[PDB]
């Protein structure tokens, strides 16, 4: 590289675990949304939440790498773990997941722009403002209004609710 | 006939058979779409549901029809056997009796392939592979995942349940 | 599942394989691409090159997921490993390991193929002809051409070969 | 001024040194351009890429300077020393001036935000961050691949490589 | 025939002739194209370029059948000898034998226009000048071009040349 300037090891390897982080995220989604999918599970709307969450985190993974690039440091890829559950219970089970996995990112984003912001590297922190801190916000408030109204739909009929949730809320 | 090619005796007689299935098939969805437009059961989403079935049923019926001709085959005809119920009970005892059905059509399908494989006649191998096995497996996915919605949404308020997947899943 | 019909605990795990090496396939392309971004590569024909097959991997992984939902067999997924190189070296060196990732999953694809004829499983068959086999058999021919025109711009100016390629065969 | 607020008079030199830098490195691509559109040069796309530069130096200036008013600050004006050269050489050596320059640029840029954090000027900080900083960083990646490009071009016939990067790469 | 007037049968023989030499031409010219497509050859403009010519040296085998149907004589048909090559060298190979084909074509066409002039069949001589004697002419000059072109893209870096023509003077 003949143009780094102002980008420590330091940031660039945390770039390089970013990466990995939010590839083994969309992982985790494109199990979320086939396990949707299953015959005995057929909740399209589900599935096809999931499979948006899946190409999000794949696009953000994308625009770390390309920001690695701009940036002069080098792109390193670790394995990708298998993600945590084979299957994924209810939607409130893979909901309550779904958000444990995003303030998981949250936090590494966080990490990051204080560790960006420790470095004096201002490009770095305003990446992260412009292009993740508020889509992660958005992503998880509109995870807990999901938690919530799938709570509420619980009662004493379930699947009722499971069925009413995904048919009147989720996109299909 | 001044065509025939590679067409066994026994491949044209099942052909023959298969038609009869098909039709069949399409006359047992005739029945149970009417019985959905019952005034004492009135679930018009169903009604459409096994009326389109029943047009797929015999259109899947003529396909073979123009196939036999093609191939220098002669069609025969046998009886029609009446469908197996005059009143069809839920919507969840139909959509078994559409699975029991579409599976033993699939057999059929299967067992038809492995024939003219058997006879090293590759056109009724195509034949099929191209025109009934792939709409065969994506209509019993459709129907396994209504399966799994209806029983989600019985409950201890099966009329509720009844009413919704109709509405809110089946075109009307 | 209740649509379970002539699928193979065989076939069912091969499929999931099939799955994993599709996937690790699109993440080999992920890192050729961002690698040939690099300021001290910068080579865009290729990145787009890499980066596209990366998407048509990705495709034929969820096409498969698909496919086994569709079968009623059950998605498992294991770890992604990391692409057997960090840095690249030159386009023909790249276009070589493509090569050879392609002839892999190739082989892969027939593997699965001749299991599936051996089960008798037409359907399995059918899916591999009409979306995977001639895919693969084209990509290939593309690769070959490709290294050809690579191989004859070499020459005593390998540097000025390179960049010829990159301006003039890849799409920039 | 009745309305300068939180705008310290460290800032405001800074600013309108940052200003000068600016429009002398305006001044340096306007030779730079009309260097290489000299008869005995005649490299359009060299010349077109440093005209451009030219026109984005000057607006940076220019909003450097609507900033100056928006803040109460007031702008100073020093003279803009001539470029470094009179004649620029190569292509290539014309490429390693210019990043030379912009990584000059740049480091300004960031001495002047961590001014303004320093100051607890926050309106300072997102100026930069959402007009300069990206701005820069993407400029100097350009730059950087261009000189790779120019490198492996070349080889033994320099002549042949500095024509064919500009018709090939550069905008004519 | 009740037609034929002014028809020798020495025309009507040397018709049949040059009807079996443009149809020897077109498979020359398939041979060519294909040639070029094969992954160890991979020069698409060259392939397109014959493949262009076996289609014209077909129709005009069409137009001398037509022709001869007009004026009362009547197509015999021998055998189509295969192409004097299997494997057709470099871009300089092939053209040097397309050249070598078309002037021994464009003799063929004189000598037929000869015999007609002699036989005082100003039809005959009429048709080869408006649809023959021009389009061969137009076609040679071309080729000279193209080897003229070839030869001067030789140097010491021949693949390099082969490629260069293949990108920028034949269309792809």
């Amino acid at each position: 590289s003949q143009i780094r300037q102002n980008y420590s090891t330091e940031v660039e390897a945390a770039v390089n675990r970013l990466v990995n982080l939010y590839l083994r995220a969309s992982y985790t989604y494109l199990s979320l949304g086939f396990y949707f999918d299953r015959d005995d599970v057929a909740l399209e709307g589900v599935c096809h939440f999931f499979r948006e969450l899946a190409e999000e985190k794949r696009e953000g993974a994308e625009r770390l790498l390309k920001m690695q690039n701009q940036r002069g440091g080098r792109a390193l890829f670790q394995d990708l773990q298998k993600p945590s559950q084979d299957e994924w219970g209810t939607t409130l089970d893979a909901m309550k997941a779904a958000i444990v996995l995003e303030k998981s990112l949250n936090q590494a984003l966080l990490d990051l722009h204080a560790l960006g912001s420790a470095q004096a590297d201002p490009h770095l922190a305003d990446f992260l403002e412009s292009h993740f801190l508020d889509e992660e916000v958005k992503l998880i408030k509109k995870m807990g209004d999901h938690l919530t109204n799938i709570q509420r739909l619980v009662g004493s009929q379930a699947g009722l609710g499971e069925y009413l949730f995904e048919r009147l809320t989720l996109k299909h």
